[PDB]
């Protein structure tokens, strides 16, 4: 009965909880007496020995720069779990399907991508998940399979499509304010110059919004318009890596129109970027029934970012 804890910070911490000198030894029972571990902005490179904390209910990990978090997967009595950290990419978290008593999962403020879902969407007791501030998460439908999920926070992510949200059995709270579609996982289309419309006489370039294939869609098919404002806090249009002047632009629902464009400018066109707010006010859209009794459904005010190459 002596637990091997190779990381000196880690072990210093545990000794701490047990009221013991930094480098003191720790036995199989002392590990078993813990009820929580909180490692916060301390550098712990290696979590070896956490596996012996069988009775921990709570484990908060913030910014420890571990190479992975592999050793938490067996902590079957865990109730709440937080892992946060700008360096926490999705490969570092193993499968959590073994965390069968876990009621609360919070992987916020990290470097997460879509692959994180398949590791967390079998969790049987988890009623809330926080994946907010993970910019490169763009689709939450794989969590429809979770039996017990009531609340999901994806604030500040890149989610674009809410069709299928009613397949979630128990989700009564969706917090999705201020998504930036294409902010971390970038969106690019390769298009022929024929998809566009040039007019010789008026020297106008027209880009149809049928090209913005990743524009917000509410569960019910509603497709909110882009904002009409030409101010650079609202729209940011780019030709050949150059932001067009706000005044050169006209925005309808169907498209964007640039004045002062010669056939010369038109032939000499390789690159575009449409980066604008989508006019999606809290009161401007319907909310599904399951969120209507005390629930919340906020998909308000997203931002769209789409890069193009022209042929």
């Amino acid at each position: 009965d002596n637990v091997n804890i190779p990381d000196s910070t880690f072990k210093a911490y545990l000794n701490g909880l047990l009221g013991q000198a930094s480098t003191a030894n720790i036995t199989e029972a002392q590990m078993d007496s813990l009820t929580y571990i909180t490692l916060a902005n301390i550098n712990v490179t290696d979590l070896t020995g956490i596996e012996y904390a069988h009775n921990i209910k709570d484990l908060t990990i913030n910014n420890i720069h571990a190479t992975n978090y592999n050793q938490i997967s067996g902590l079957s009595n865990l109730e709440r779990l937080r892992i946060m950290g700008a360096d926490v990419t999705s490969d570092k978290i193993p499968n959590l399907s073994g965390l069968t008593n876990l009621t609360l999962l919070d992987l916020s403020h990290s470097a997460h991508d879509d692959s994180i879902l398949t590791k967390i969407n079998t969790l049987p007791k988890v009623t809330s998940i926080d994946l907010s501030y993970n910019g490169a998460i763009t689709d939450i439908m794989p969590l429809k399979t979770m039996p017990e999920l009531k609340s999901l926070n994806i604030q500040f992510d890149g989610v674009h499509d809410y069709r299928g949200i009613e397949d979630f059995p128990k989700l009564n709270t969706l917090l999705a304010y201020s998504q930036t579609i294409g902010g971390k996982k970038l969106i690019n289309s390769d298009i022929k110059s024929s998809k566009l419309t040039y007019n010789a006489e008026n020297q106008t370039l027209y880009v149809p919004f049928s090209l913005m294939t990743e524009r917000t869609v509410n569960y019910d098919g509603y497709v909110p318009d882009f904002v009409k404002s030409t101010a650079s806090s609202d729209t940011y249009f780019t030709m050949n890596e150059q932001q067009v002047n706000g005044n050169r632009l006209t925005i309808t629902s169907d498209g964007l129109t640039v004045s002062d464009v010669s056939k010369t400018d038109f032939d000499n066109l390789e690159k575009m970027e449409y980066n604008a707010r989508i006019d999606l006010s809290y009161q401007s859209y319907n909310t599904p029934e399951q969120f209507q009794n005390g629930g919340s459904y906020t998909i308000s005010m997203p931002i769209y970012d789409h890069y193009f190459t022209v042929d």
